[PDB]
This record gives C-alpha cells, structure tokens and sequence, in this order.
C-alpha cells in the first residue's frame, strides 16, 4: 500500500491532510517535533480508518538527525510514495525591526526543511517505480507579499521555486511536484471575497485531489485556496 | 438534485466532464452545436451511469437563440446549480494573414459564448440559494500566447479575465468562479516534462473536483493542467 | 526618422506618451475617435518639440476605414516603426446587468483595435529592416478582475494574451511587444465605485499621474529595452 | 543633493553594467565585491572618469556581523544610500540528489540572507533621507519557474521575489519603490556549447542578453520616472517567459 509522509500533521492543517489522505486509501506516517500525544492521537484515528500509520518526532531543521530517522524510517516501512511539507513557522514583525531569530529561524525552517526531508526519500521514491507526489504548502504571503512579513514571505516563496524546480526533474519518473498556497485559515475578512477564513479540510481537500491518481497531468503548480484573494 | 450544464460536452473534454460529473452525483446536461445523435449517445450514458440527462442543442454564438432555449430550459428543469463553460475554436495562422472570420469566430465562440450562456443563467442560480459552480475551459496559450495563435491566445487569455471578474461578483452569493488550462490533451512533446500528450479525463478530474463541495475555498483561481509546460 | 503610431493620443494618457516619444526623438503621429481640434492640438505640441506629427481621425472598430486611412498613412508617410495601442472603453456593471452593448462594445474596441490596427501595420514595420516596438495598453483589471468590470477584465486580459503570442511571431524580426498595465491612474473616466475601491488597495496612497505610466511605455520603445519582449509590466503603485 | 546608490557584485559583469549606468544617469555609485579587490577599483576609477563619486566595499554578504559593520560605518562617513541594488548571487547547479549540502546552503545563503544582511542596515538610513528611495533585487527566470538542475538557485532567486514583494509593501509609505528584475540566459552566464545551443532554441529572439539590456531596466527602475512601479518583478529575457 502507498504511503504518504505528512509534516506537522498532530494538529491544523497537517492533521486534517493526514486524516483525508488516510480516507482515501493512503497508509499515513504522522510528523511532530514535539507534541507526541497529539501525534500519537492522529495515528489511532488513521489505524481507525483501516490504514497503517505511526508517528515520528524530529525538528526539520536538525539535519543529521532527519536524515537518520528518515533512513531507518525507509529501511523499516519501504519508501515513501507522497511527501507533504506542511510545517512551517511565523515570525512576524516590520522588517527593520525583524531579529537574527526571527529571519533565520522563518527561512531554516521551510528551506532547510525541504532539502533536509526530501533529499533522503527522493531515491527511495523513484525505486518503488510507481511514480509519486510531492506537495508543498506555501502562503499567499508567497505569491503576493505581506506587510510585517518579508521574512515568511520570502522563505514561503522560496518554497515555490523549488517546488517548480524540482517538478521539472522528477516528471521523468511520474512523480508530480505541486504546491498548495492557502490565504487565511481558522488556525482581513473584508478583502477575502467569501468574507470568511478558510477552514482546514478546504485546504486538505486541494492536497488530497493533488495526491489522487486522477491529478497525473497535473505538475508545476501553485494552486492558491484562498477564497478569492488573488 | 444539483443539475450541471457542460457545453461542447458530446465528445472530448466536455463529454469526459459530463461523464466525471454524473459520477460524482449531479445531475448534467449534454449540449453540441449540431452532433445530435452523438449528444444523445451521452445523454444515454449519463442515464446509465443512474442521473438525469437530457441534451441541448445551439451555437454559443447565436445570442437570442441561444436565451431562449436555456431560459426555456430553466423554466422546465429549475436552474443550474453548475455550469462549465467549454467553448472554444481555433483558426491558426500567422497573424498578418489571419482573415477576418479566422479573428472574429475564434474571439466570439469563447468571449461571447461565456456572455451568450452565462447571462440567462447567472440569476437562475442565485435564486437556487445553495451557492453554485461555474468553471471555464481556457488554454495554456491564453496564459502564455502561442505562435499561430495571437486571435485564440486573446480569446482564451480573455475567458481567464472573465472568469476572475465574474469570481469577485458571485463570491458573496457562494457561488465558485474558476478556470481549467488545459495544455496538449489528445483530443488536439520535447517541451512537456511529463513527455505525454493529457488525456481527456486528467482534464476532466480538476473540473469535477472544482465542481465539488470540497473545493469551495478555491474561487478567481486558473488552474493549470499541462504535464508541467509552464 | 522613426515614426510611432499613438491611437487615443489626443488627451490623457495616450497625450503623454506621444509627447514623451517626441522628446525621445521619435515622429509621433496622432489619433483620435473624433475630437479633431483636440488631436490638432498635440500635433502642434509635437512640431513645437521639433518632431513631425499630423493626426489620423478613425473609430477604431470601423475595420474597413481603419485599414484604409493605415494603408495609404504608409504609401504618404513610409511604415510605422512603432505602434502604441491605447484603445479600449468602459461600460461598468453588474454581469447580470450588463446590456449588449455594454459587453459588446467594450470587448470589441480592446480587441479588434488591436486586429484592425495592428493587422495593416505588421508587414510595412517589418519591411523597414530595423525591427520595431509594439506596445499595448491593458489594465490591472485585466490581470486580476474587477467587480463590475467582467467585460472590461475580459477585454483587457484578452489584450495581454494578443500581445505575448504576437511577440512570439515577431521576435526574430527584431520586433519586441509587450503589454503596459496600468492601476488607477488621473484623468482616466472610472466610476466612483472602483476609484474608492482601488484608493484604499494601492500601497503608494495615491493615484498615478498620466506621466508615470507615459515614462514605462517610452522606456519600452527606447533601444536600451532591446530584450524585453512578451511581457505584462504593471504601473499600478503597488496594487498587485 | 547628490543621491548615492549601491550595486552589490559591481566589480564585473551585469552589476558593473549597472554601476556604470546608473552613473552615466547621475548618481553616484559605490561598487562592492566579495574579495576581487583590484577589479573593484577599476569601475570605481571608471565610475569616476564619468563624472561621479566612487568607492568600493569588500565583504561576503553571508558576514552578517561583518556586513553591519562595514555599511554602518559608510553611512556615517559618506550618508545614507539613496538606493540599493543587490545584484550579487550564486549558482551550485546540480541535480537536487546530486547537491552537496554546501551546494544548497551557500545558494540559499547568498540570496536571502545577503539580502537581510545588506538591507537591514540601511533601511533606517534610507528612509532618514526624506526623499524616497529606490530597491531593486536581481532575481532569475529560474526563480519564476524554476530550472533542472537548479531547485538551489530557483529556491533562492523565488524567495528573493518573496523578500522584494513583502518589502515594497512596508516602505511604499516613505516613497521607497522595492522591484525585482530577473534577467533569462545572459551572456556572463558560462553554458557548454550543447546547452547554449538548446537554450537559444527556447529564447523567442534566439540569443543571449547582453548586460547592458539588464542593466537598462535596473537604470530605469532607479529613475525619478519610474515613481508609480512598486512591488513588481520585471523580466528580462528575449521573451523566454
């Protein structure tokens, strides 16, 4: 069976992509860097669903140490088939103002992230030889900017650029590389045209359509959920 | 029951549509410009597969004609909760040898077929009060332009433009405004990184599921599916 | 000398880019839909720069007296190096609302201008031998919609698409072409409606003067811009 | 009255393009490299010879401590900077599996934290002026939509769009414009014959840019007459994209 890492996904966003994912036949391996018993939590409910899932602990910025739990992961469980970057972080502040911590810790943790997760699971996905899927969670602060933001903006920007990079080297392989912008979640309404946030499962749905077989033409892209903002 | 309009929907990517949408629950109706017996072919499938369908038949470019069959239509079936705009002809050539009707059809068979359809429905839907689905089929050329093609890249770039303004109008009503970009389907290589022509149904699936209840955060979005081209 | 053609150029934005390219060294010609002394006008304004300029009176969605006035413009004055279509018109409302003409005539003007226009001036530019410069004007509403404005968006966006596929026919003659998207602008006749709206959008706080946008679309047809072509460049203050 | 710009990575290439433009436009213009001091002076003595006031800086952006130091102590000694071009970059190409962790980490750096480095320094010092300013970052098509071989240097150059959008938000109010310009295949760019020869293929007008095409769309951001453009990414690419 299929399986699909997801980053983050105790709790938000991540958990409600774990638990779609998890709906539509997917084995899910749950992600935190701390909360173990709310990962532990969103194991039993996808076990519950009738699939296989357990959690792993690890800071994606820790190099070394995500590369040795993801090895020993793969060595365990088989590759995975889908890669979901949800985690991510704020750090929010007009730009002059902005510290060492504050840009270094925004930009590690999306950038770093990606290169630290997917650079050991890259060859045990192309080894199933069934394809695959990669999908990030970038910001419409990536697409646009956003005041207060500069430091988000640019690491959730970069994300995109990678995203589209790396959907050009894997499409060979049939492993589709797509990244998912929400605007405002429920974890600013007057310029949101559905005047309302988003909820977590809208953005969920968007991963999961994007993880289905049925979206196999679909490579390269940015798909904003966002309820109208650009 | 939830009824959708799929225009161009007796053969290719609109008939794939149709065929996706009874599946997923809705109700659909056939339209052609003339294939009659091939509108009822689908018509009887859609029955098939357990909804309701029947066929009509106009060219998008006959705006008083084509008033009156759908608000006749209307009149016996009730509004569309949905509708999918798949409207489209190419006259390429070189654009100093580009002859009149070559400009003025390809431009009026996307541009005013969207007002043509579109107008006599807009208020139909509204007063559904369930919200609603419109989505429109342009073309990788109208994001990019394309040599050959300056009279459909504008017909499809203004269809992308449409669809935006129409998305920021129907917000409030919950009524969801996007656009599917199809690349080189089959129904039409070096240059796409999933070294494939699309078929009809990966065009299909985004349609089906920007119609669906899940999607409703997604509005004003063009959604690309073209094997990574751009 | 290298002549440049400006339609709408008698007021307001097409007024400052036909006098901004005079000062560049170009020969502007003129043209207006129909306010002849108002188009005079920016020819004398012109001549007193030091440039050659006469005006060219058309509606640009009479195509048969477009291509006609166009043709023997060139067999008088030689080919256009340079074309600047700043055609386009309003009629806002509600989708719903919308009359046929409301739709109609807004669609048209934006496009076939550029069909009428350009499809005369294509072969003697290329026939000048030393490339060219196709600039056109659309909207920060065709870019990303506008409430009230679906047929406007769709004009203004199907403009962009014209433009980027027409620059892939021509780059290889030296020809670049390429779009000028302007936001809110002064002097430009926008209903009170989108002029709040987009006020409290734009992160400059203001809107443009005629001459911000005028300086983007000179910049375009100045040698140095001998790379660029097939783009959308916005002049919008910020607005997206 | 003179207004004072600087052009990070000017001792050669497109930012010596665009020091020796944005002179000729009647600015002065103080040139920096990263270690390459001797052809630091020369555009300085070129930027002299056409009328204006030079020197140079030499820093590695990524010296975050460093970079503070040297900027703040120009500032106080020549005035704030009344624009900052931050054209130096760094490319690792690679496959994204081929990638050394240098590889990734000093192209991500380069980009992104010189332009925190650069920039948080001067920002203050811009805005004390009290007569606008000009930001302009030199992105990458690969930054728009990406490159194989380069997810490294399409992350950087993309997030640096990010940076550049989020910034003309905040300084739009102090009359500050923040854009991007990002240049397609120019010819600096080193490229075997076999991947000129597919590049050019995909270039509409079929050649390389030259650096001063570059250069000429940073000169115009920087203009007076470029007031309303704000928050864009303009591209300069023979119409790859």
């Amino acid at each position: 069976t299929r399986r699909i890492l997801v980053t983050g996904s105790s709790r938000g966003i991540g958990k409600a992509i774990a638990l779609q994912l998890a709906k539509a036949g997917f084995d899910v391996t749950v992600h935190a860097r701390s909360r173990q018993a709310e990962a532990e939590q969103v194991v039993q409910e996808i076990q519950a669903l009738g699939q296989n899932s357990h959690y792993l602990m690890f800071d994606v910025n820790e190099r070394q140490t995500v590369q040795q739990i993801l090895e020993q992961d793969v060595e365990q469980h088989g590759g995975f088939y889908g890669v979901v970057l949800n985690a991510g972080l704020t750090h929010d502040g007009a730009f002059p103002a902005l510290t060492d911590q504050d840009w270094d810790e925004v930009i590690s943790t999306s950038l770093d992230g990606f290169y630290n997760v997917l650079k050991p699971l890259i060859m045990p996905m192309i080894h199933l030889r069934k394809g695959g899927r990669i999908v990030t969670l970038s910001s419409v602060s990536g697409i646009m900017g956003n005041r207060g933001q500069v430091n988000y903006s640019a690491a959730k920007a970069g994300l995109i650029g990678a995203t589209k990079a790396l959907a050009l080297e894997l499409a060979k392989r049939k492993i589709t590389v797509n990244c998912v912008a929400p605007g405002l979640i429920e974890t600013a309404l007057k310029m949101i045209p559905l005047q309302r946030m988003g909820q977590v499962d809208e953005v969920a749905s968007v991963v999961k359509f994007l993880c289905s077989d049925e979206a196999s033409y679909v490579t390269r892209q940015v798909i904003s959920v966002n309820g109208g903002l650009i």
